[PDB]
């Protein structure tokens, strides 16, 4: 793992009910260099639970991702 990127992601996938949110948090969470996660959400039309799960996935890699910026780390973790 990075800094308990796929970890929290996980976490967070594991919370939900049925298949479709499930595979728009980890829409979400895949990095995207060019778009921040507002950016993104308001690319996704499957529904509102999708919507949701998209965006509080893609907001917890960033941060992490953000994190790791931060930290200046070489290496895992």
């Amino acid at each position: 793992d990075l800094q308990l990127l796929h970890q929290k992601v996980e976490e967070q996938a594991a919370k939900y009910k049925h298949r479709v949110p499930k595979k728009c948090c980890y829409d979400g969470a895949r990095e995207n260099k060019y778009e921040t996660c507002e950016q993104r959400v308001a690319r996704v039309t499957i529904g509102p639970h999708c919507i949701r799960a998209f965006n509080e996935c893609c907001t917890i890699a960033d941060k992490i991702r953000k994190n790791i910026s931060h930290k200046f780390a070489p290496x895992a973790r």
